[PDB]
C-alpha cells in the first residue's frame, strides 16, 4: 500500500556522469561506452549565444579544447562531432560502468527520472513527466545542463532526456540524446516560451485508478459519459483530450477496479466541476498528472 | 528554478542490495562488508526460532551469485547474517538513528533488486507514509553526507492505515512497534512544522510571495495557535536552524509564522504554493539549502 511519486534507482546513470569543460563554460556529459555527449551549446561564447552558428563554433575547436573529468580523472578526447543540439565526444577510454542502453525519444505525458547534476557530480534524482506543452517542471540550477532523462526496463536504461534550458518561467527544455529538441525550443539566448500547459488527462485518470485500488472511493459516482462529451468539459478545464488510444491504455485497471474508463471520466468530470471539498486523493489536494497508466501499474502490482 | 522532492542518489546503496531466503519467505538484506543485515522475521520467540536455524538455512543471492553464510546473530529486530565474502561495492558508511521531522530517502527493492528510489520523511508519529508491497521488506532509508552512506531505516511492516513501520540499523524500532502480527496501529500524527516553514522559504526562493504578510508573532503565541491545528511545536533550536533561509530571504523566522498563522486559519483560497494546494511538511530546512544551492554527492 501507499502511492508515492517515485524514481528510478540512479546507480545505472550515475556511472556514466562526466564533467565537460570548454573555455569557461563547464556542465554535465554522458559517458557511454568511448562516447560523452553533452549540450552542444558547451562550445559558446558569451559574444555567440543569441544567433551561435555551431557548426563554425565546432570548426574552430580542437579535441584538446574540451576537457571531460570522470571522477578525479581526466579523459582525452579524441574526436568530436555533432548531432542536431547534442555535442558527441569520442574520448580515448570505453566506460567500464556503461550499462545496457537504448536512446529512446519519449511523447507528451511520458515520465521519467532525472538525474540532477553539476560539475559531473550527482546530487539528487527526482520524477518528470513530459508536459504537453513539452516543458519539464525540473529542479535545476545553472551548471545542470547536461543532466539526464531516463527510465529503466529491467537492467537497461532508455535514456530520453538530457537538459539544455530554462524558459522565462523557471520551466525545463531539452532534447532527446540524438539532440532533437522536445517542442519548438532552440538552443539559442532568443525570446522563447513555453506555451500554455495543459493537465495530463490519462495520467489524471491513471492516479484516480491508484487511488481506488489503494481503499479511496469517496470520488466515484453512479454516472458514466461519452468520450465526447467528457473531451467537451476537459477542454474547458485546460485538459489534453483523452483519445481512444488512452481509453485502451486504461483498459487493464479498468479491469483490476472493476470502473470502466468513461465511467472514471465521469467521477473526473464531478471532481473538475466540484473539487474535492476539503478532501485529499492518495494525500493530494490537487488531481496528480505525473504518473503514467504504466507507471501506476508498476507500483502497486510489481 | 524548480523545487522537487528529490531523493539522494541511490548508487551506494544499490550495490548492498541482496536477496535473503529463509525457507518461505524471500526479503532484501544490505550486504555491507561481510555482514548481510535484513529484518529478523525473514526467520515469536526470535532466540528460540534462531537458535533452530543453521547457516545453510539462509540463502543470500547477490545478483546472480550466491553468497555462503558462515555466521548469524541477532540485534533487535535486525538478523545479521556474516557471509564468507566482503562486498567490494561497500560504500563509506555509518549507521545512524534519526528523529522525527527528518527526511531520508528509501530505496525499494524486492527479490534483491532495485526497483525505485523516493523521497520520504519520518512522521512525527514514528512511521513513514512509503510505498511498499509485499516482498519489499528490508528495503533501506538513508542520508548521504559528502561520499559517506548513513543507513537510517530498514523497512519491516505495513499498518492497516497503509502506512510503514522500521527499525534503525541496529533493530531499534522507529515508534512503539512490534514486529509480529498483533494489534498495532499508527498513533494521531502531526505536521512537522519546522519543514513546513522551511518550504515556504523554498517558495520565497523560488518567486511564490503570495502568502506573505507584514506580521510577526512571539513563538509562543504561534506554538498555541500550532498546537489547535496539530502541528509540532517550534522550538529555539527550529528557529535557530531556519536562520540562514531567514538571512537569504529576508524574511525573519516569526515572520514566516505569521505567515502560517493566517495560512492556517484562512486556508489557501485556491491558491498554490509550489504547485500544492496542501502545506508540505517532508523537505527539511537542510534539503531546501541542499537543493536551493545545489550540493553534489
Ligand atoms: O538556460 C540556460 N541555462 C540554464 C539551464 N537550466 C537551468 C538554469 C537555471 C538558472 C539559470 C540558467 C539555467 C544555462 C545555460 C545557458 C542558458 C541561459 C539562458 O539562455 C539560454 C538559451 C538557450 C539555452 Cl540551450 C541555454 C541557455
Ligand atoms: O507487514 C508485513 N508485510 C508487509 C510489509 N510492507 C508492506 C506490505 C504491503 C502489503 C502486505 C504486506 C506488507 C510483509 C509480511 C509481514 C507483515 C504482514 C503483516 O504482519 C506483520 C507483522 C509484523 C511485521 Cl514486522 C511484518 C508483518
Ligand atoms: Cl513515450
Ligand atoms: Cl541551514
Amino acid at each position: 500500500s501507499g502511492f508515492r511519486k517515485m524514481a528510478f534507482p540512479s546507480g545505472k546513470v550515475e556511472g556514466c556522469m562526466v564533467q565537460v569543460t570548454c573555455g569557461t563554460t563547464t556542465l554535465n556529459g554522458l559517458w557511454l561506452d568511448d562516447v560523452v555527449y553533452c549540450p552542444r551549446h558547451v562550445i559558446c561564447t558569451s559574444e555567440d549565444m543569441l544567433n551561435p552558428n555551431y557548426e563554425d563554433l565546432l570548426i574552430r575547436k580542437s579535441n584538446h579544447n574540451f576537457l571531460v573529468q570522470a571522477g578525479n580523472v581526466q579523459l582525452r578526447v579524441i574526436g568530436h562531432s555533432m548531432q542536431n543540439c547534442v555535442l558527441k565526444l569520442k574520448v580515448d577510454t570505453a566506460n567500464p560502468k556503461t550499462p545496457k542502453y537504448k536512446f529512446v525519444r519519449i511523447q507528451p505525458g511520458q515520465t521519467f527520472s532525472v538525474l540532477a547534476c553539476y560539475n559531473g557530480s550527482p546530487s539528487g534524482v527526482y520524477q518528470c513527466a513530459m508536459r504537453p506543452n513539452f516543458t519539464i517542471k525540473g529542479s535545476f540550477l545553472n551548471g545542470s545542463c547536461g543532466s539526464v532523462g531516463f527510465n529503466i526496463d529491467y537492467d537497461c536504461v532508455s535514456f530520453c532526456y538530457m537538459h539544455h534550458m530554462e524558459l522565462p518561467t523557471g520551466v525545463h527544455a531539452g532534447t532527446d540524446l540524438e539532440g532533437n529538441f522536445y517542442g519548438p525550443f532552440v538552443d539559442r539566448q532568443t525570446a522563447q516560451a513555453a506555451g500554455t500547459d495543459t493537465t495530463i488527462t490519462v495520467n489524471v485518470l491513471a492516479w484516480l485508478y491508484a487511488a481506488v485500488i489503494n481503499g479511496d472511493r469517496w470520488f466515484l459516482n453512479r454516472f458514466t459519459t461519452t468520450l465526447n462529451d467528457f473531451n467537451l468539459v476537459a477542454m474547458k478545464y485546460n485538459y489534453e483530450p483523452l483519445t481512444q488510444d488512452h481509453v485502451d491504455i486504461l483498459g487493464p485497471l479498468s479491469a483490476q477496479t472493476g470502473i470502466a474508463v468513461l465511467d472514471m471520466c465521469a467521477s473526473l468530470k464531478e471532481l473538475l466541476q466540484n473539487g474535492m471539498n476539503g478532501r485529499t486523493i492518495l494525500g493530494s489536494a490537487l488531481l496528480e498528472d505525473e504518473f503514467t497508466p504504466f507507471d501506476v501499474v508498476r507500483q502497486c502490482s510489481g
